[PDB]
């Protein structure tokens, strides 16, 4: 398929459910090779369940909190891949009690502080530390949200990391060009898995007149690690059917 | 490859070096059956010549100026075509006085009239003619360039008929939507076929460090209209390897 | 006022609702001397009444479609103004029938052509016949709204003509801005009924803006207070397009 | 003026130079009212001369990378104005190291966190202790620039915090819109050597804006004639932004 001769890294599996599983069966079906890390030992064992379905052995602990971490993962992979051709970044998080009701009034310096270390930073420390075993012609794919762009009710400081992230993407694609990286993100729409009441909202005003399913989300995300898209980098894509650029449906 | 099964009918090709025809390449490569336009006598031949190089013998003449040409052109795809999944519009022009210096003095109420007439009206003007023969999962697609959303020297009105292109985009999405069909546009960057000039800078300031090809537009053209981007509609793409999204470079 | 010192003219009053009536309200309150046309000869002692409430007896007639009309306006105004500090331009039409219903259904050639003509190529049409009356320092404003920016339903070609208008503001901002001429749009949100209804709910200061408040960005907007803003499309809509699924 | 019975906090003023100073010295000219915050005591009496020329002398201590001083420099505003209407937001800093060379080479954790907690967090840190204390009314400005929206060589990690800051902008004026607060900023653009060439040769405006054309717009964005505007942030930068290959 479109990625025969591709390595790539793939974060964020958790369930069969999950984007990163949806993109990591994606990447397979088109002939990737791929790595998996995971956070810690409660999730161990589900994705080298999954790794192993999707024909790999290599699954390894990373912690994006910790430099630490992060650089022994790397050095783990170089064990078995010395150079790779990528990886995806699907790691976000906030503190449960910054999403909750009014921004201002839940916001706090280190909810703040979490969620932007863990769901922006984290993307350029992954680059920093495997920068030098990137082929010519890698891509790094990150994920995000329209909340990055508009207000949106609830997701409060989660709205701010991802803008960071976004900017983060262009940033990363400006420095990291020059020696045949590009860096991407998806802003995904809202995906069927407070949520019943956006759902029925988002599928009746999406111009497609459905959520986005992991499926449509893995098949964006295997184009833009490719060499399919090799023209595009910098760029925040909506995979959202057109929701965002629809109002008062 | 991963348009087997779709038939898609290209506008536009004009010569081998046409980010139409690198789009009508990349798409037969993956398994389209494909049919192409012509717009007068003088080009017939080549295109004809094109289009069986790409396994087809669907070459009919249309010129969009015309609401008899497009129907009748229409009629005849439909003999051979009764349904099929898409289109892809390649077509943008403006006289040639519009295109030179300071574009308050350039322009014109026909210069203008024209230049929306062809390179925005068009795009509607095709798919309300062929709208009963989409099927469902059927994706249109136009080109459009940066000059829709900063102001570039000598575009002049092509600017403001790319700005009702894109908004064309999104209103067409919306309305067609619903009934399955998805419509998206690539905005390229600068393609090496004043101009000399441009692509030096151009090659300078690009992240990816050189303008992309008609085969990288060809390739994001092939995904857009396949059903890889079933989760993309109304959206611009970016195909510039990240020229819009950087700054004093 | 911080508009004292400035000859603005003033197109689209058509009533006091008119939101180019609050503008030039605001204008001239802000101690702006103001100039008005009128396109039909009906509407012409309406257009004296109101610009008689607004300090003004410069009443011209002009149509916009027309090359040579706009011309001999501004060959009548030359007569009093000479020189003059720009002009508001609120002058948007399509066609009734490309309102209503499915986009890609209603929209037509002719009224694809009559919605980009008169609302937008109309924008520079006005520019190019008074560019060496204007002086420097000043500024011209159009209005725009959201459906340039988004598919609205029923809003269909005019949504178009709003996204070449908005092109229009910044290809006459790279132009004009070197001889010292500022171009800007407003983006203006609904004015007060489902749809009302809807938008004082979302919006983020629960209320839709009057023409007092889009009247008030306008005279900033084309006073020498904004002489750091050029060629933007600034948001004037109480922030109802920054928020999502309030 | 513009800004009369209006009371706002004004931060970031260091010296006579700064963006914050022609902010202020427009919002004076209107006839607001103003109190300054000061971080170190090395620079107290330097404010203390600052305010007096701006007809104050409510100028307070304040260190932003932390809540008890925040809070407690809010106290301290409240014996003179229990309530008030609004804070101008000037306040952003990244450890040097972060802003020199290849952005990915140069960004670490501790440098990324620092530029958001100070540039991005910092303002809804103050409108949290300020809250209670805003009338109806009220407004609340930041300051960005175009490296929140485009890659700019140098700039780095302080991008991603000013694409922080812009969001905190949208996500305030939803959650304080219905209270009657609006929260804005301005885009500013560079300010007077080989980057202001550029900049002053490629701007519609062919100048770079000034901190007067700055202040200008942030004295606008905080009165009531924008009370249309929320939850924008407003180029401020001479057209530098939507122009590419002048």
């Amino acid at each position: 398929g479109f990625l025969s001769g591709k390595r790539i890294l793939v974060t964020g599996v958790a369930s069969k459910l999950s984007i990163a599983y949806g993109i990591a069966q994606a990447m397979h079906r088109e002939g990737a090779e791929l790595a998996f890390t995971y956070q810690n030992d409660k999730l161990k064992g589900r994705v080298e369940e999954f790794a192993a379905q999707l024909g790999s052995d290599i699954v390894l602990q990373c912690d994006v909190a910790e430099d630490a971490s992060i650089d022994t993962m790397f050095a783990e992979l170089g064990k078995v891949w010395p150079k790779f051709d990528g990886f995806v970044h699907s790691i976000g998080f906030a503190p449960g009690d910054q999403l909750d009701g009014d921004y201002v009034n839940a916001v706090t310096r280190e909810g703040f502080k979490i969620a932007h270390d863990i769901s922006s930073y984290s993307f350029v420390a992954m680059a920093k530390a495997c920068r030098s075993m990137l082929n010519p012609g890698s891509a790094l794919l990150t994920l995000s949200y329209l909340g990055a762009e508009r207000a949106i009710p609830n997701y409060n400081v989660m709205g701010l990391a991802k803008a960071s992230l976004e900017a983060n993407v262009r940033y990363m694609a400006n420095a990291m060009g020059p020696e045949g990286v590009r860096v991407n993100a998806i802003s995904a729409g809202p995906i069927r898995t407070d949520f019943r009441k956006m759902l029925a909202h988002c599928e009746a005003v999406t111009p497609i007149r459905r959520t986005v399913t992991i499926e449509d989300v893995g098949n964006s995300a295997a184009f833009l690690c490719s060499d399919l898209s090799a023209g595009i980098s910098g760029e925040v894509v909506h995979v959202d059917g057109g929701f965002s650029i629809a109002a008062m449906n």
